[PDB]
């Protein structure tokens, strides 16, 4: 029932770039995504104490959120941009791993996959 350690979002000896389809990952995708109606649940790590989700951290080995992408955009802590659309698509697919089809969050999660795929398509060339 213990919450485990954040994901990192600051390692000195990781490489980092600053590159332009990062940068709009940060100022277009993650903006747009954050100030959805459902993103909410999204925004910082899954809380296992407070929710009292014993099981959670047993069935999600690698936890992701909003939250801890936005540290590591605003850290320039990414190589590249598919680094940081491998987390957003770990939080997506992490929602419907622990969660059964048709919950309230899996909707919410669909809607926010649904608008961060059209945003994602539209990623300029580097
Ligand atoms: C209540 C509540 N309060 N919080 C914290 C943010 C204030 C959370 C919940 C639930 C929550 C939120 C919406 C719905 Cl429709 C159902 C359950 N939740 C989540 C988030 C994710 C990704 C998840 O997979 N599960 C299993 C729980 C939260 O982070």
């Amino acid at each position: 029932s213990m919450n485990p350690p954040p994901p990192e979002t600051s390692n000195p000896n990781k490489p980092k770039r600053q590159t332009n389809q990062l940068q709009y990952l940060l100022r277009v995708v993650l903006k747009t995504l954050w100030k959805h109606q459902f993103a909410w649940p999204f925004q910082q790590p899954v809380d296992a104490v407070k929710l009292n989700l014993p099981d959670y951290y047993k069935i999600i080995k690698t936890p992701m959120d909003m939250g801890t992408i936005k540290k590591r955009l605003e850290n320039n802590y990414y190589w590249n941009a598919q680094e940081c659309i491998q987390d957003f698509n770990t939080m997506f697919t992490n929602c419907y791993i622990y969660n059964k089809p048709g919950d309230d969050i899996v909707l919410m999660a669909e809607a926010l996959e649904k608008l961060f795929l059209q945003k994602i398509n539209e990623l300029p060339t580097e």
